[PDB]
């Protein structure tokens, strides 16, 4: 979890409620291939609010890679430790993944 | 697809840069359990914008249940041939899943 940034300290919601869901976002969603510069999320429903998450190739060229699934784990249960209103991370400055929990006012069916 | 139903908003690009994901998208996210009004998706970077693909569970309520695979496509393939600017539906009236495929402005890296 380096680097780890947490969102601003305006936001109305509160990542405890999202953390929950870790677990299956990472599971689900990071044994894809993402060519670089694409991304893959998740949104889940909460009282009140939602949770927003994701999972994104930083690298700008090479290979479509999938993203390491433990790493996952460790950087979003660092967010939601560290991070009231939610935050993104790598799991350290080199690596191409980068992975974000994002507690939201607003529900899963807006958007499309 | 009943419903199916284009998007008519503005937006001048073609789905037809996004139909190339169809696959890849509905054989990633289909086989995921999805919770009630809880969604998935994917955002793939082209040539001058990006391509925002959805699945969306419409129940409100019931245990979490995992999407049709063929469904998907059959959807977002109705939509890439009869609605150049995207669409969006369901495979039949009575269907609980809700897939689509929006052409959109922008890069993948928004918003997280
Ligand atoms: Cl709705
Ligand atoms: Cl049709
Ligand atoms: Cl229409
Ligand atoms: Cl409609
Ligand atoms: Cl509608
Ligand atoms: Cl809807
Ligand atoms: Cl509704
Ligand atoms: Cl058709
Ligand atoms: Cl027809
Ligand atoms: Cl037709
Ligand atoms: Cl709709
Ligand atoms: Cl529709
Ligand atoms: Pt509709
Ligand atoms: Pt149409
Ligand atoms: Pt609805
Ligand atoms: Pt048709």
């Amino acid at each position: 979890q380096d680097p780890l940034s947490c969102y601003d300290n305006f936001g109305n919601r509160d990542v405890a409620a999202c953390a929950r869901f870790i677990d299956d976002f990472c599971d689900t969603l990071t044994p894809n291939i993402y060519r670089p510069r694409d991304n893959g999320q998740r949104c889940y429903v909460v009282n009140g609010h939602k949770c927003d998450f994701t999972v994104f190739n930083t690298n700008n060229g090479g290979s479509p890679i999938r993203a390491s699934t433990p790493n996952c784990k460790t950087v979003l249960r660092a967010a939601a430790n560290r991070c009231p209103t939610g935050g993104r991370g790598k799991i350290n400055p080199s690596a191409p993944f980068l992975f974000a929990i994002d507690p939201n006012d607003g529900d899963c069916s807006t958007d499309f």
